């Protein structure tokens, strides 16, 4: 289910991913995670959607805002992410994404 | 990658950019971005290409209809632009410009 990913990096360093809007696709997508990066080390996966940034729900914010939020968070940031399939399955079944909290399968 | 620039102006004010048709040049070119202008504030960069206006794909529209789409948007307009370097690289690599949307590197 959702995961809380605690990213941390050095000054001048990128976290090492793209945030994207994709044509006819819901959500703020994480793509092209660089090998060995802060993003990788924190558990980010290709196709994850960003639900929250430092606990603030952003699924309905504009891309520019979501980017700004990451950027203004400085050299650490907490992302609540959901994998692409769980995210599409949640939106399919009209689940309230706001009410989703961390869940792990073991 | 592409950016959405959200330009806003006062009534009777100009945005502060030109659109041109240039010989042996692909696409709807943003030129002459006035310093201090709405265009500059929104993040337009010289050599930017206009891909979409209020979401509508225009790279293959006539210059006259693109200008008119901007004017008809009144005192704000949303432009999906792709910087001149990324755009020239995309046309070479035969990328479908219709499929490009906002992207940021973090």
């Amino acid at each position: 289910g959702p995961r809380e990913s605690k990213l941390s990096k050095q000054e001048g360093q990128n976290y090492g991913f793209f945030l994207r809007i994709e044509k006819d696709t819901d959500g703020h997508l994480i793509r092209v995670i660089e090998e060995g990066s802060p993003a990788e080390k924190a558990g980010l996966l290709d196709g994850d959607r960003v639900l929250r940034i430092n606990g603030v729900f952003v699924d309905k914010e504009e891309h520019a805002q979501v980017v700004e939020l990451v950027r203004k968070s400085g050299n650490s940031v907490t992302l609540l992410v959901l994998d692409g399939d769980s995210y599409e399955k949640a939106v399919k079944n009209q689940v309230d994404l706001k009410e989703l909290d961390q869940e792990a399968k073991l």
